């Protein structure tokens, strides 16, 4: 984790990713699908969480 | 402070912070990352002060 969720309980803005490492452009693409999917992911089998949605 | 912290002493509004000086996007991140661990250190050792929670 970069910084906490909460700047408020109730925000909607996206957990965005902040890669590090010396991103090119093909390991950016990758890590925003591997980003959905992680997010489907944890959408499909684990609903109640969300942490991965909002930090 | 950039208007008075007496705006509305009954009102909680959270205490902006409005950096400047050329600041990276990362300098924004220790800079917010500063302000919460501003708050959560002055909880550890003066809670009764209150400017960093609502100013």
């Amino acid at each position: 984790l970069r910084r906490p969720q909460d700047k408020d309980a109730k925000g909607d803005k996206d957990g965005s990713l902040e890669v590090t490492g010396q991103l090119g452009e093909v390991m950016k693409e990758s890590a925003r699908i591997a980003y959905t999917f992680a997010r489907a992911f944890l959408m499909q089998h684990a609903p109640a969480n969300d942490y991965l949605v909002t930090s």
